[PDB]
Parts: structure tokens; C-alpha cells; sequence
């Protein structure tokens, strides 16, 4: 029999921010040591290993609000 | 029988930000040490290994905003 | 029977930002040390290895705007 | 004071054999298979490793007699 | 005080054999297979390694008799 | 004080054998296979490594008798 589909997700939404000032920031970690000891590493299928990483990060966006759009349609 | 699909996801959305100033930022980590010891690395299929990375990052975008749109249609 | 698809994702959305000043940033890490020891590396298929990277990054776009659009259609 | 040590181990012993015939010997093993799998071998001090040895031995001495004597004197 | 040592071992011993015949000796093993798989070999001090040996031996001495004598004196 | 050390190992011993015939020997191994796989070899001090040896031996001495005498004297 007949089939009808109407995917109509209308979107008028908004995200907003106001900030009089952003500053006087002091990211001062006291150093750091990372040590990793291992033997054979033997990975085989779709492994996403991270080993021994040390990160210092200072992220100060004026906004920091998020928009990404993914649209997908499949027919058989 | 007949089939009809109307993919009409209308989007009027918005992202906005206001910032009076961005500064006086001091990213000063006290150094850092990373050591990794291993033997044979024996990877085979779709492996995405990272080993021993050291990062210092200072990201200060006034906006830094991105619009990413992905559209896909499949028929069989 | 007949099949009809109307892929019509209308999009009037927008991204915007305002910033009165951007500066006085001091990315000053106290050096840094990375050591990696390993033996045979034995990769075979779709391996994406990184080993032993040291990064210092300072990213300060006032705008830094990016627009990415991907459109794909498959019919069989 | 004075010390006198006499070490006079007098030996007149004998080992003997008589055998009218030695023969019609058939050492016929049905083959043999040895498989050893390992990774790093990491020996350090006075190690006397044997790995994966396969021996077929036929020892037919006409006599084969053994006499072993150890003599040891210690003074301090 | 005076120290006297008289290390005077005396040895009239004998090892002897009589045999009518050695022979009709067949050493016929059905072959043999040795496989050894390994990775790094990392030996340091006084290491006496043997790996993967295959031996066929036929030892048929007419006598094959052994006399071993060890003698030691230590003074301090 | 005075030290007198007399070391008199008086030996009149003998090793002897008689054998009426030596023969009709058939050392016939059915071939043989040795495989060794390894990676880095990293030896340093007094190492006596053997790898992958194949031996076929036929030793048929008419006598084959052994006499071993070891004499040691140490004074301090």
C-alpha cells in the first residue's frame, strides 16, 4: 500500500552570551612527570590507544556556544 | 505501492556572543617530563596509536565559532 | 510502484561574535622533555601512529570563522 | 700451637664387565616435531638457557664403566 | 706454630671391560622438525644460550670406560 | 711459624678394554629440518650463543676410554 513521510523539524532556537570582560588568568601548573613502562604492544583491530600523554591547556573563548548540523536520509 | 518522503528540516537558528575584552592571560607551566619505554609494537588493522605526547596549548578565540553541515541521502 | 524523495533542508541559520579587545597573552612554558624508547615497529594496514611529539601552540583568532558543507547522494 | 694433617686415602678399588655380545639394536623413532614461540629473551647473569632442542641418541659402549673420585683438603 | 700437611692420596685402582662384539646397530629416526620463533635477544653477562638444535648421534665405543679424579689442597 | 706442605698423589691406576669386533652400523636419519626466526641480537659480555645447528654424528672409536686427572694446590 501507499506510504507518506513528512520529516519537518522546524527550528527557530537561539543561543546567546554577554560578558563585560574575560582576563587576569594564570595557568601555572608546578611542572609534572609521566612515566610509562611496558613490553610488547600487540594491537589488532580498530584500537585507538593513547599512552603517556601530558597536556597543559588554557582555553578561553569569548563565546563557547555550539552549532553543528548532521542530516541523513536512507531508503531501501 | 507508491512511497513519498518530504525531508524539510527548516532551520532559522542562531548563535551569538559579545565580549568587552580578552587578555592578561599567563600560561606558564613549570616545564614537564614524559618518558615511555616499550619493546616490539605490533599493530595490524585500523590502529590509531599515539605515544608519549607533551602538549602546552593556549586557545583564546574572540569568537572562534565554526558552522559544519553534513547532508547525506542514500537510495537502493 | 513509484518513489518520490524531496530532500529540501532549508537553512537560514547564522553564527556571529563581537570582541572589544584581544591581547596581552603570555604563553611561557618552562621548557619540556619527551623520551620514547621502543624496539621493532611492525605496522601493516591503515595504522595511523604518532610517537614522541612535543607541541607548544598559541591560537588567538579574533574571528577565526570556518564554514564546512558536505553534500552526498547515492542511488542504486 | 703446632698442627699436623695426614691425608692418606689409599684406594685399590676396581670396576669390571664381561659381555658375550652387544647388538641387533634398532633405534627407530617415528619422527618428531618441536615448536617454540616466544617474544623478547632478556637474560642477564650466568644464564645457561637451552630452547627448542630435539635429540635422538644411540649410545652403545662395550664397557661403559665410570669411576669418579673427588679429593679436597682445606686449612686456614 | 709449625704446620705440616701430607697430602698423600694413593691410587692402584682399575677400570676394565671384555666384549665379544659390538654391531648390527641401526639408528634410523623418521626425520624431525624444529621451529623456534622469538623477537629481540638481549643477553648480557656469562650467558651460555643454545637455540633450536637438532641432533642425531650414534656413539659406539669398543670400551667407552671413564676414570675421573679431582685433587685439591687449599692452605691460608 | 714454619709451614711444610708435601703433595704426593701416587697413582698406578689403569683403564683397559678388549673387543672382538666393531661394525655393521647403519646411522640413517630420515632427513631433518630446523627453522629459527628472531629479531635484534644484542649480546655484550662472555656470551657463548649457538643458534639453529643440525648435527648428524657417528662416533665409533676402537677404545674410546678416558682418564682425567686434575690437580690443584693453593697456598696464601
Amino acid at each position: 500500500g501507499s506510504v507518506q513521510i513528512v520529516y519537518k523539524p522546524v527550528d527557530l532556537s537561539k543561543v546567546t552570551s554577554k560578558c563585560g570582560s574575560l582576563g587576569n588568568i594564570h595557568h601555572k601548573p608546578g611542572g609534572g612527570q609521566v612515566e610509562v613502562k611496558s613490553e610488547k604492544l600487540d594491537f589488532k583491530d580498530r584500537v585507538q590507544s593513547k599512552i603517556g600523554s601530558l597536556d597543559n591547556i588554557t582555553h578561553v573563548p569569548g563565546g563557547g556556544n555550539k552549532k553543528i548540523e548532521t542530516h541523513k536520509l536512507t531508503f531501501r
